[PDB]
């Protein structure tokens, strides 16, 4: 392993809200293959179901489209409509509260699931732990 094994507690029976508290922004993956975050609770691209593919190794994907969250070469988000090895993240407890989600396919870099202040999501090479980028919250839809 490249990293800690501390899970979070949280299932995945119901689908959830992914809120990062750095700006307070939903994660958001729009029909066009776009991700990036909202404060818009109404939108209807922002309800996710998570899975677990093995123990800590999870799929977030958009209830509304089908569409799978991964992470390009470049350390991009991006919605797939296939699942592939980019659409895998290790769920992690982070701060003892948060949820993190590190690609799996780059795990060893340290790329996470992020998003800016400004709504806008985090290049897997400029996030890293200790951000509040990375940090998630899963609330009911």
């Amino acid at each position: 392993h490249h990293h800690h094994f501390n899970l979070p507690p949280g299932n995945y029976k119901k689908p959830k809200l992914l809120y990062c508290s750095n700006g307070g922004h939903f994660l958001r993956i729009a029909p066009n293959g776009t991700v990036d975050g909202t404060r818009d609770r109404s939108d209807q691209h922002i309800q996710l179901q998570l899975s677990a593919e093995s123990v800590g190794e999870v799929y977030i994907k958009s209830t509304e489209t089908g569409q799978y969250l991964a992470m390009d070469t470049d350390g991009l988000l991006y919605g797939s409509q296939t699942p592939n090895e980019e659409c895998l993240f290790l769920e992690r407890l982070e701060e003892n509260h948060y949820n993190t989600y590190i690609s799996k396919k780059h795990a060893e870099k340290n790329w996470f699931v992020g998003l800016k202040k400004n709504g806008s999501c985090k290049r897997g090479p400029r996030t890293h732990y200790g951000q509040k980028a990375i940090l998630f919250l899963p609330l009911p839809v």
